[PDB]
């Protein structure tokens, strides 16, 4: 009962934009999770997981395309700066937090995964106990076929009003005290909620879909490779890489849920290593980390696709934003494909992050609709090319100044 | 389960090619704890452990040949970064924590010999409470010898419908609550399992384990001698040999499972040995690590063999895999010879890592493969030495890709 | 329990060559406890103890005799390594950790003690009630002096044929059920094992093994010296002597077994002093050391007695070890002497130290036996004069060797 | 109610020997106290302890007189060495603890002051609650003037039975269960000891005698001096200094125990200030420490009388030792003086405690009575001059050797 190699960078197809080798490479890896578990006993324990290792610039795709396939398995997900347990130093943070935050992250999962499944017989029961209140029930009843005449008039008129419409006062009974429906409502719903809800049922849950389906985003493991001094006292990173084996090839930890192996979860590590290369990455981690792929940095088009494709697109976000003053915003082709080439253009010239690079210019490019909306009411604002280009040239001309407001 | 040196090195054999030296050595150890218990009372705590120190390069076997014989073993085993306590001025860990791990390793291996042992038991009881529910016996029964007609074909109805069929809905009790068998049964074997598990049986057994069977592997021992650097981080790593010390001279430490007593516990302390020489670790060290053992570079014949031969080797367990896609992969002998000879001249043209490398280049390799699988079900694909060239030959070469996927 | 220092010397005697001064001094701390122990109150507790420091190269005895006096003692045993309280940059542990551990190494001595100390009382008990139930006693009984006649020929057939012969089928009554001796036995061991232990006692024997019979050996108390290079992290030495004071001064510390009197712990401080000088300890500690012995280097003559004269030798030990496989071993005197000969030309090639070198050595020289051993049944082997040179010799010319393998 | 200047020497005069100007110094501090107590309200406020500063050689009696001085006027006491808060470098151990330590001190001061206080209320309410298990009062009495004829002769009967007679069989009430009073009186003594010991009666007893008495002595200030650097960087210390200003200048602080002032607390510091000079304390301490005391180095006079006055001097301590054996040993005035002139000797030839080095002497002098003691049963050794010389000559004598044994 498994999608495909194929069939997963469909799913992911709606959802990135470019970066086909990448979305072949974590579909590879999350197929071969239905092929081990499709093996002999003796194999089940031989083969482990394929960790990938992906190469590539910041801004283009990396940690979304394995949020996207940890989703795509609703498998626990992390992510985590290599360097963040780099602060040894002096300081101290352990590797063990990471799958001990793995965990967490996995009953949070299985948790929200009960209720979102079962959220209406709450709020069912939770209105169902509030037309009591509204309609005192007199005590005993049915007998007939009745049914459909039973719950009377007036609970179902309080009903209407109730999920459709005024009521906003009157008192409940708990452990009797005096409320208001719209808060009283979300009072009762939690408790209801917990009925349903069940206990110690929740380790072979969270610690086998950690165990299992977790997945894991060592990013820039880049930033704590050999560097320029010796193989002992800089170690205060290959430490790190020292410090990582026993998540990588299988070792065990406490949690406050019980105990985890990592055995095999799936491991993805990121970097740009425009430094140093994944041939500097301690020889344990080398092996274990088998599937490289390299990301490409991303295009005018690209970026276009990103300001608009997305469902909830900055473009998307900003008309709705500004629809909140009654002005309406239309982006066209024109326009979009400009904002594509400010943005393209700024990280070629200055710095390159990447789809990053929206954020500001959008934004900046929308500064004074953004300040006048209030005024702009019922008027319809189109930023075409020509409105972009008068607003973001002078900027973007002028390098310097890019540095700093874009 | 006590096997002679030769035969443990035949055992051995089957996953590891190769550093006879090594496991002869491994095997003596072993070896001696049959031998020990021979002994009279005085002789027999007078008798200690024979602590190996194995010395080569990556990828060679060191560890391997650690595990599989902890494995014939089967006694609770242990990898350590011996750096992973070192600091010029960080904080780390603490050494008995290795005691902790190991001793948990021995609890987890005792319940699963339980389990198993008596895993029918629990389910019987199990599903014979499921049963309970279907059918609510009328209370008082037995007297005659109707033993086949007693569970009624009532019960025995279920029961076939139970097991073999549908798994579906109802309500059972524990501390009555609404479920579903095809659930309710897990929840019901775990409460059924632990009635059978005595604790202290396997809490004493559990310690038992680690205090007559443990072995630890010290990882990168090496990298804890002098230097030359420094005085205090140095005499800082030395350190973390005098941390060593009370384990491997005998000592006691407290876990959550009890007292453990490390004085049988087998030490396998592992190094590369380029920089410093196992002449440069503390005395009390020294006279600790009896056994010394030097293990080879590997060759590519070595790459060949260790490709196929091993039991579950990588190719195997390709095809394996593979073969759950419906896929029939077969790999040329000279298909199974360019792989090792690209992966020899990658090891040798930029960082040589062992049969590490064997992973990362078989990886690569199959990955068109992998990534299609599925759209080639029923299909014998081979592996020639022609495949291997059109796949490789052109990575192997640019040595500045092989540095970042192979 | 108490002997005189003269037989304290002899029990030493069987197990320390050499060191005659330093078996005496520990000879008169020992002698040292009883006699405060027969003093009035007034100075049972106002007589400041006197414990050693011994000065003395590596590998020459120290730690053995401290070690075979807490045995003969048997006394709760722990040895520190001054150092690990030193940290220029670190936080290395707190001293308490000492008296925590002695106590935590007291408890293990009184679990195992007491166990095997009235195992039979269990075991007979536990008997003794499973002859009830294959011959249900007659309620009533005694009265006269026919004890030999009184557990008549039935329960004493039983008797017999239970220790020794079959029976394996019956049910017991705990808290009944059917089982099996060969399990309901075992099962019995444990539960009588219960009410012989005194958990509210132990806990207190195991304080009152510490408190007055509590040995620790504190190693490198030479590392902890001036030195002199800087002054900072001396002074953070010399705080290790400070902090180290109340342990010896004698005072009370908490651990997790409760509170703990320092009072009465034999402290056994020691070092090799090669740079460092008793007097360059700081002057409150000197005062607290008043008893100081050195050691002397070893010889070969000494060596070869290591090797042979010793209680459980190490010779003695390979001996009994081979013929464990049926292997007759003769160390012949032409053979021990090329031994110690060869240990001590490496130590005098190298790194020198001690008798450890005798350890490895002996290893070396004996592994092939100690391979082909079973293949070798019924055969003699005497490891001689010409037999040690085959195997040695070249590796102890060879001295690139000697620090890899000896 | 206090004693005098003169008084109070002559008090310490009988357990210090010599260094009469710092006893008539602790002398006059100790006396302000009584002093200050006794003025107007603005001025108790205005006038400020005057502290101490100590400058002298180690054994020469410093600390000493502090403790005596503490203790004569049962005054919380506390001995901190300066530089324990200097492992500021990387460690971390603050000031606040010295006040922290100094209340509880005061807590086992009024401790074990208030039970010895009213222990006869204890025991009177216990055995007063013992009565009417044995005579069951009938509730409700008093009324006339029959007190002495109310308690009623049976009451008083079993009062003088108990108190003084048989009685050991009873179950009494707590928390209702059988026992016996020889115990059951024991038990209810210190459950009883409790309603008395002042629960938070303690406050005002504790807090105040801290800071109305407390007495605090730092040791070797001079190690947290100047020093060859800059008064900026080498602050590791001079920044001790500045820590301590609070404390000696009042400030507060919060203990588990309440807050406390140290407005006016005694403190007394010390050094041998032969590197630098009390001038080169900050300029705040040298403010707040006015009076400024010289302790000058023991002479064999002292030594002899430290020798034999004290109540438990060494040498009166080994006599009983000994006698434990059956020896009886005598030191003659030759040889005490012997002893005197040897510890004399080795001070001044190698490095120069004081009183220290009679500890390692006397104990290497009697080397052979404490080893052959048991054998010396029934015989009469005396140490005179003769014996000392020919035991201590040859190694006084060997400086080198000196450093080592002596
Ligand atoms: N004969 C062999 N020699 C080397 N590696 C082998 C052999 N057979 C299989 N392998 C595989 O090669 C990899 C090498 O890892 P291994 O830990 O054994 O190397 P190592 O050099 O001992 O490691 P370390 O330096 O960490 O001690 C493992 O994944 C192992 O399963
Ligand atoms: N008479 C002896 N003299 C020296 N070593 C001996 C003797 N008998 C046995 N040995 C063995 O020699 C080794 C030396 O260890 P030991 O701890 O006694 O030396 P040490 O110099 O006191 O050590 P450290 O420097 O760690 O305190 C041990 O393995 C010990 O069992
Ligand atoms: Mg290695």
């Amino acid at each position: 009962s498994e999608m495909t190699p194929r069939e997963i960078v469909s799913e992911l197809d709606k959802h990135i934009i470019g970066q086909d080798n990448a979305k072949r490479s974590v579909a590879i890896a999350l197929r071969n999770r239905w092929r081990r578990m499709q093996l002999n006993e003796e194999l089940r324990h031989e083969v482990t997981p394929k960790n990938i290792l992906m190469i590539g610039p910041t801004g283009v795709g990396k940690t979304e395309i394995a949020r996207r396939l940890a989703k795509l398995a609703n498998a626990p997900f992390i992510k985590v700066e290599a360097t963040k347990f780099t602060e040894v130093g002096y300081v101290g943070k352990e590797v063990d937090s990471i799958i001990r935050d793995l965990t967490d992250a996995a009953v949070k999962m299985v948790r929200v995964q009960a209720i979102e499944k079962n959220r209406y017989r709450a709020e069912e029961l939770a209105e169902e106990r509030i037309l009591d209140v509204l309609i005192p029930p007199a005590k005993n009843n049915w007998g007939q076929t009745e049914q459909q005449q039973e719950p009377s008039a007036a609970r179902q008129a309080f009903r209407k009003k109730l999920r459709e419409g005024q009521l906003d006062d009157k008192e409940i009974e708990i452990d009797a005290r005096k409320l208001k429906i719209k808060d009283a409502m979300k009072l009762l719903i939690e408790e209801e909620a917990a009925k349903l809800v069940n206990p110690e049922e929740l380790k072979q849950d969270a610690i086998d879909a950690v165990e299992q389906h977790g997945i894991v985003f060592i990013d820039e493991i880049d930033k704590i490779c050999k560097r320029g001094e010796s193989s002992g006292p800089d170690v205060s990173r290959e430490g790190v890489q020292r410090d990582l084996l026993p998540l990588v090839e299988g070792c065990t930890v406490s949690t406050k849920h019980g105990m985890v192996k990592t055995d095999h979860i799936l491991f993805i590590a990121s970097g740009a290593f425009q430094i140093a290369k994944p041939s500097d990455l301690i020889p344990e981690l080398q092996g274990r980390l088998p599937i490289r792929v390299e990301l490409q940095a991303l295009t005018t088009s690209d970026f276009e696709r990103i300001l608009t494709e997305p469902n909830a697109s900055i473009t998307v976000q900003y008309k709705a934003l500004m629809a909140t003053e009654g002005v309406n915003i239309e982006f066209t082709d024109s326009g979009i494909k400009r904002i594509a080439e400010a943005a393209w253009q700024v990280n070629e010239s200055t710095e390159n992050i990447g789809a990053r690079r929206l954020h500001t210019v959008l934004e900046r490019l929308m500064e004074e609709i953004s300040y006048d909306a209030s005024d702009l009411s019922g008027q319809n604002i189109t930023i075409d090319a020509d409105y972009v280009s008068k607003h973001l040239d002078a900027l973007v001309a002028d390098e310097d100044l890019s540095r700093f407001i874009l």
